[PDB]
């Protein structure tokens, strides 16, 4: 697809089998999902953002489908607004800024 | 240009007559500049995101120049640690989010 912003560019995700929104985000290097019960060990990470820091959890090689596209990689867990798909996930699934 | 995303989307902007870096966002509602003066009236704001709220001051009818195309629309100025170039000029360049 191509997507314009006039609105906020949502997407449906799927993620341990339950569907949720997220934002397409090419501002935020990671990709950041609210609290959720995910499988395997996680490291401790700290991201920042507008207004300061905030401790998540990060767990590895994790399925995930965007908009119907499967990707595999790092998920961080965290108290985070919005679901934030992240450029470490945009670059799987090929998207690009264009102007 | 088509800007790929295996790194940072940075971009030169001109605004208030001054040279700026700064990171085009889908994923912000607003655009946001680090402290610097400009003309004219302004309003207090509080915008929130990764890490809670800032007060910004909010001009309104501000002209732009992203990597060379004018755009003119709302900005916000506050302590942001990174220029963010949000939705609300990216629609006025005719960027679009491709994949
Ligand atoms: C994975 S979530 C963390 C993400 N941060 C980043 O990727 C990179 O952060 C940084 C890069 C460089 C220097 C930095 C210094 N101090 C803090 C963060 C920094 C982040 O919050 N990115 C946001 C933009 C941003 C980048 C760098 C600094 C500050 C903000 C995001 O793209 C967005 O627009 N979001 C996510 S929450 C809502 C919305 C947002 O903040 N909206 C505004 C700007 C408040 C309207």
């Amino acid at each position: 697809p191509q997507i314009t912003l006039w609105k906020r560019p949502l997407v449906t995700i799927k993620i341990g089998g339950q569907l949720k929104e997220a934002l397409l985000d090419t501002g935020a290097d990671d990709t950041v999902i609210e609290e959720m019960s995910l499988p395997g060990r996680w490291k401790p990470k700290m991201i920042g953002g507008i207004g300061g820091f905030i401790k998540v959890r990060q767990y590895d090689q994790i399925i995930i489908e965007i908009a119907g596209h499967k990707a595999i990689g790092t998920v961080l867990v965290g108290p985070t607004p919005v679901n934030i798909i992240g450029r470490n996930l945009l670059t799987q699934i090929g998207a690009t800024l264009n102007f």
